[PDB]
């Protein structure tokens, strides 16, 4: 259980969507996060793989404002602590908006995986995972924006997959937040993208998984990622 706090974008805060505030608020303020409905600070499982809730969490919509990012630039996702027992990889997605992000249909958005994070080391099961570089980094993530994709406006989907009850059909807990960003420089890809409800079957083999034991590998869920 956690979410996004904060945005760190060229040497300033962008303050995050506060769940734990903003929805008891009722006038709460305009960020670049997506609004969510998970006061729970929880997840996504495979029930909702399907659902419009993957996309952008439970009851999510579009952030009015949208920040913008120096070619090549960093975006770095400030969470809450991280549970060391919610280990499991951390995929980040950007889907173009094609015009102001802030006026988007979500269920419209088709995303392209830009990196992937899974199993790191496995000598002690369940081993070292992109959730707990992430918990070493202070609860920090940075990421790179391609300087090879069409400048725009993009929603960044930013994710952990929690995998310590996934054993069990629809155990996984998936943790996305999404973030809207003015992607800058002087790229032309526009690579294939995947629907919301494409990314995850409630049976993928990074998905439906038994981490306690000995992994020999681990196939980090979603579509391919773009170089
Ligand atoms: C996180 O930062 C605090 C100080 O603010 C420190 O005490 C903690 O050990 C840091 N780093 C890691 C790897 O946890
Ligand atoms: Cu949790």
């Amino acid at each position: 259980h956690g979410f996004v706090q904060n945005i760190v974008i060229d040497g300033k805060n962008y303050g995050g969507y506060l769940v734990n505030q903003y929805p008891y608020m009722s006038n709460p303020p305009e960020v670049i996060a997506w609004s969510t409905t998970a006061t729970d600070l929880g997840f996504v499982d495979g029930t909702g793989y399907q659902t419009p809730d993957i996309i952008c969490h439970r009851g999510a919509k579009p952030g009015a404002l949208t920040a913008p990012v120096s070619p090549g630039g960093t975006v770095e996702l400030q969470w809450t602590p991280w549970p060391d027992s919610h280990h499991g990889p951390v995929i980040n997605y950007l889907a173009p908006c094609n015009g102001d992000c802030s006026t988007v249909d979500k269920t419209q958005l088709e995303f392209f995986k830009i990196a992937e994070s899974g199993l790191i080391n496995d000598d002690n099961p369940p081993g070292i995972w992109a959730s707990d570089n992430l918990i070493a980094a202070n609860n920090s993530w940075t990421v790179t924006i391609p300087t090879t994709i069409a400048p725009g406006n993009y929603v960044l989907r930013h994710e952990i997959i929690a995998l310590h009850s996934a054993q069990n059909q629809d155990g996984a807990q998936n943790y996305p937040q999404c973030i809207n960003l003015q992607v800058t420089g002087g790229g032309s890809d526009n690579p294939a993208g995947t629907l919301g409800t494409a990314l995850y079957h409630d049976t993928d083999p990074g998905i439906l998984i038994n981490i306690y034991q000995k992994l020999s590998s681990y196939i980090i869920p979603g579509p391919p990622l773009y170089t």
